[PDB]
């Protein structure tokens, strides 16, 4: 259990294992400290990072933070939705040379609240190689978004559910204005189906769980 903060603890990154951390963030709304979770993938050619986070300002602090830890470059980012968290550092990206992937639906969404665009590269089932890192992006179908995805880390049995996962500590499914609450259980359902074998799910918010994150937000869904 390592934990790397800047002074004032906005910024956090934690160790899942040597080459898989997560990323949390407190974006203030309103007088209020909201964490929001992705994370950082150590390479043999270079960081990737899924998400960035709620500002320009933080997300470029991560990224400095993780290069100064690792000695290396953020090449890419995957963004699993079109929300501010998933996707507020996008102009730091590209004013860095960084690549961001998405589904053509988040790089629509994207445009669509005013954000600078992602690449909309990826399908419903891709799988990256980045060194020798193997990740997969899936699309379970709508939840929290419209166009929420996951990302699955088959090495390390490790799945980034973004916020179509919530953690132990929710009681509810927080911010559902997007949302197709209808649809979000047969989405999980997909996820559930499609990985048997999950060792660890990071929620968009909140505390690292296992297989149990799944369950715990279908019976936030009944
Ligand atoms: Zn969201
Ligand atoms: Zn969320």
């Amino acid at each position: 259990h390592k934990v790397i903060k800047n002074e004032t603890g906005t910024i956090s990154i934690s160790q899942l294992n040597k080459n898989v951390w997560v990323h949390t963030e407190l974006g203030y709304f309103s007088g209020e400290a909201v964490p929001s979770n992705g994370l950082v993938l150590n390479t043999s050619k270079g960081l990737v990072l899924v998400d960035s986070s709620w500002d320009d300002k933080l997300t470029k602090e991560l990224i400095e933070m993780v290069e100064k830890k690792f000695k290396k470059r953020v090449t890419d980012v995957i963004i699993t939705h079109a929300h501010a968290d998933r996707i507020g550092g996008m102009k730091t990206l590209k004013e860095r040379g960084i690549k961001a992937h998405s589904t053509a639906l988040t790089a629509e969404l994207a445009k669509k609240n005013g954000y600078e665009e992602p690449l909309g590269d990826l399908q419903s089932v891709t799988n990256l190689k980045f060194g020798n890192m193997k990740v997969e992006t899936f699309y379970p179908g709508k939840g929290h978004t419209e166009d929420n995805i996951v990302v699955w880390l088959p090495q390390y049995q490790i799945l980034a559910g973004g916020c179509l996962v919530k953690s132990a500590s929710s009681k509810d499914l927080g911010n559902v204005a997007d949302a197709y609450v209808n649809e979000w259980s047969t989405s999980i359902e997909n996820v559930l189906k499609r990985y048997g074998n999950i060792n660890l799910v990071v929620p968009g918010h909140g505390e690292v769980g296992d297989r149990g994150l799944l369950l715990h937000t279908l019976d936030l869904l009944k």
